[PDB]
């Protein structure tokens, strides 16, 4: 056969992902995922999304005939590179441009109508080089990552990887999770601990879940959670933190933003 399996890459509720050699291609390593028996139209949506390149997201080499599904294989995920970082830990601008080059990824996903939905330091590829490269999208727990909306089971727009990319990038300064919940509703706690209880305007209309049934009074500062950040870093991320989607700032606004000069 063209690719022989060597390990497992993690074990998800997605299916099984293998590290293999491509004896066909230099031996290089390839990551292997096979799907079971909407969905042509999932790949046929990478496929396409494939023919820009975008250097921040994953390569996807083959599609192969029930469907077997061949990336180029990435060493370590960002919870890797966090976990191994000599003290103090991450340089600042080391921070500033890993969270750039996700904004760009991840703005050029959202441009192309695709909602990543679950991402996490466990999906974010680190190349040899430091290339940033988002994985793990675009096909039908831990909810450390997720977005209030999706919390709460009302709205699943694409702000829901910017509340992603705002809980990312303090866990770049912290090299722990800033909310760390065992349930939807102990993470929806966490976070309002957090940043407040928001206006009643801003909470979602018909949902399971009313305003009431949380009292996490005032926002705290966010310098007391992520200690060494910047003025322009704690902008940006309250604008990625805020709790109404609407009101959370795009991909493409976040790469203007004065954090990036
Ligand atoms: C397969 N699909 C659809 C992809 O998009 C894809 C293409 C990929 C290329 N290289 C890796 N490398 C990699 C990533 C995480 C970990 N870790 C696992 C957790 N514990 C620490 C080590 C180890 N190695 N993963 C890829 N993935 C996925 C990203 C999530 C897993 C599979």
């Amino acid at each position: 056969q063209q690719y022989e399996c060597v390990a497992e890459i993690g074990e998800g509720a997605y299916g099984k992902v293998f590290k293999a050699r491509d004896l066909k291609n230099g031996g290089r390593f390839v990551a292997l995922k096979r799907v079971r028996v909407s969905t042509i139209r999932e790949v046929a949506v990478l496929r396409h999304l494939e023919t820009f390149e975008h250097p921040n997201v994953v390569r996807l080499f083959d599609v192969c005939t029930k469907l077997t599904l061949v990336f180029e294989h990435v060493d370590q995920d960002l919870t890797t590179y966090l976990d191994k970082v000599p003290e103090p830990g991450v340089p600042t601008e080391t921070i500033k441009d890993m969270m750039f080059q996700l904004l760009r990824g991840l703005d050029f996903l959202h441009s192309h109508r695709v909602v990543h939905r679950d991402l996490k330091p466990q999906n974010i590829l680190v190349t040899s080089s430091g290339q940033i490269k988002l994985a793990d999208f675009g096909l039908a727990v831990t909810l450390w990552y997720r977005a209030p909306e999706v919390l709460l089971q009302s709205s699943y727009a694409t702000p829901v990887d910017l509340w992603s990319v705002g809980c990312i990038f303090a866990e770049m300064f912290r090299r722990k999770p800033l909310f760390r919940g065992s349930s939807d509703v102990d993470q929806l706690g966490k976070i309002l601990d957090v940043i407040g209880l928001p206006g009643e305007e801003d909470w979602p209309r018909d949902v399971a879940l009313p305003r009431q049934a949380f009292h996490s009074k005032s926002a705290q500062p966010i310098e007391k959670f992520v200690t060494d950040i910047d003025e322009l870093g704690k902008d940006l991320l309250l604008k990625c933190l805020t709790f109404n989607p609407a009101k959370r700032i795009s991909a493409y606004s976040a790469l203007s933003h004065p954090y990036f000069q």
